[PDB]
């Protein structure tokens, strides 16, 4: 029910300042862009939840199937009594891992780490009910800033699933893995999900579904800016575009102005213009090669001890240690 510890390192005013800075920088750049972290307000989070069930969006169900068939092996290899989730704690994937830890009579502690305190409370109540006696220590924070705030207690399995790591470009990605590695003690393990290079048609369709749900998700960042910064983006004026970048081997989401648009952002005393056909970058989703996952882990000071992948080779999970 209500048993919980929660530390909260995210302030509303600090988030508001960050949005103002990001939007100013992003909209005044010659090549316009917006950071994807701002996708995930309440509406955008619900849209992403729906995305995970789209026929075209294979990543979630593919990762889940790997966990479904190999969770016992993962938990045995980790030997952890504490599950740290860099993420909500709300998915069936979490429960697959917790179940396996319970089955092995190892489970003692759950540490959900996410940006929404309300979500963490909900996760804590649900998990607390399903695994009686489990200790829950929630951390409300940003995984690019507050990894050092994660408690160093027990033998910890830190999981970073869904190929979230792919939403970081190489420089911030390397910094993230290095920082994360620095927090691991002997006996701790990282479980990392990475979406893999594959048929490019399938990749593009995964980010441009027939039902237009990803398009709604993408355009919602404009609604976020409209509401929070008193802007007047016309969402109907922007086309959703998903591209495969073969040089960087990443999916990119863009918003393309159908016609010329004049946008006023009142909170920033700012006016910007979009030319007809002008495109604005809103997200990258890097796709990996198995050999390069090993390399990127190595550069961060982590040794991959286990590698799991579906029979189609669509998705991969790494276990890595110091
Ligand atoms: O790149 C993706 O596949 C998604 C974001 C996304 C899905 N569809 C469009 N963007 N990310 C992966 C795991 O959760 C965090 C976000």
């Amino acid at each position: 029910h209500m048993a919980l510890s929660l530390a909260n390192y995210l302030a509303a005013d600090s988030a508001a300042e960050a949005l103002r800075r990001d939007v100013r920088a992003g909209l005044t750049a010659t090549q316009k862009s917006l950071p994807p972290k701002w996708f995930y307000d309440a509406v955008g989070s619900d849209l992403f939840d729906q995305i995970t069930r789209l026929p075209e969006y294979y990543p979630t169900r593919t990762e889940a199937q790997i966990l479904r068939t190999r969770s016992a092996e993962i938990i045995s290899a980790a030997g952890a009594d504490t599950l740290v989730e860099l993420g909500s704690g709300t998915s069936e994937k979490t429960r697959m891992l917790l179940d396996a830890m319970r089955d092995a009579e190892l489970l003692r502690r759950f540490i959900p780490f996410d940006v929404d305190a309300g979500v963490l409370r909900s996760a804590g109540a649900a998990i607390g009910a399903e695994y009686p006696g489990i200790e829950i220590d929630a951390v409300c924070g940003d995984f690019e800033e507050h990894l050092g705030k994660i408690p160093h207690v027990g033998r910890r399995l830190v999981v970073f699933l869904g190929s979230t790591i792919g939403n970081l470009t190489p420089a911030p990605r390397a910094e993230f893995l290095s920082t994360l590695a620095d927090t691991l003690q002997p006996g701790d393990s990282l479980l990392l999900g990475t979406d893999l290079v594959k048929d490019t048609g399938r990749l593009v369709r995964a980010y441009d579904d027939a039902a237009g749900v990803t398009a709604a998700f993408n355009r919602n960042v404009l609604a976020v800016v409209n509401r929070e910064l008193s802007a007047d983006f016309d969402l109907d004026a922007f086309e959703h575009v998903a591209k495969w970048n073969s040089d960087e081997e990443r999916i990119e989401m863009w918003l393309r102005a159908r016609t010329a648009q004049h946008v006023r952002v009142a909170a920033l005393d700012l006016e910007v213009d979009f030319a007809a056909g002008e495109e604005m970058l809103t997200e990258v989703s890097c796709k990996f090669r198995p050999e390069n996952v090993v390399a990127e882990l190595a550069e961060a000071g982590l040794r991959q001890t286990h590698w799991w992948t579906d029979p189609a080779g669509d998705f991969g999970l790494s276990l890595a240690v110091r």
